[PDB]
């Protein structure tokens, strides 16, 4: 069912985050961790303080998909285990993986992010904020992550 993921996405924030490499993904849905650039990391701290979800909706550049979305579970933090990222960097951020399915751009060509001009939303920098409604049609266009029990993202909100 999507009920639980609609619920999640409420009134949520959405956040392009582009990867250089497949590695940093594979780290990050095996972690729950990420970690960008300081003007990135100063907007994600804030929008984490502003709404009940904060989504990252993650691309590979060259790979033409999406490789999933997650949920901020904090702020960004220092001082814990290096991460072994395939590259600076700011504080990491834990993450809750909502689907770690992939999603072909060619799926979401019909939606355009009205925070980047009305391109296409798989066009932006990365830390390019997206639009409520396009952001939250466009988690709705991922297969279903039957792995993942939003029983437990829901409390965190």
């Amino acid at each position: 069912g999507t009920s639980k993921l609609k619920y999640v996405l409420q009134d949520a924030r959405f956040f392009l985050i582009k990867s250089n490499n497949h590695e940093n993904v594979s780290l990050a849905k095996a972690k729950g961790v990420w970690s960008t650039l300081p003007v990135n990391e100063k907007k994600l701290n804030l929008a984490f303080r502003s709404a009940r979800s904060v989504i990252l909706i993650f691309s590979v550049r060259e790979s033409g998909k999406f490789q999933g979305f997650a949920r901020l579970s904090s702020e960004s933090h220092h001082g814990g285990s290096p991460i072994h990222w395939v590259l600076m960097l700011g504080g990491v951020f834990k993450i809750d993986w909502i689907c770690r399915r992939e999603l072909p751009f060619t799926k979401s060509a019909h939606l355009t992010n009205p925070w980047n001009e009305h391109k296409p939303v798989k066009i932006g920098r990365d830390g390019q904020e997206i639009e409520l409604e396009c952001g939250t049609q466009l988690c709705l266009l991922f297969p279903p992550d039957e792995s993942i029990d939003l029983y437990q993202v829901i409390h965190k909100m």
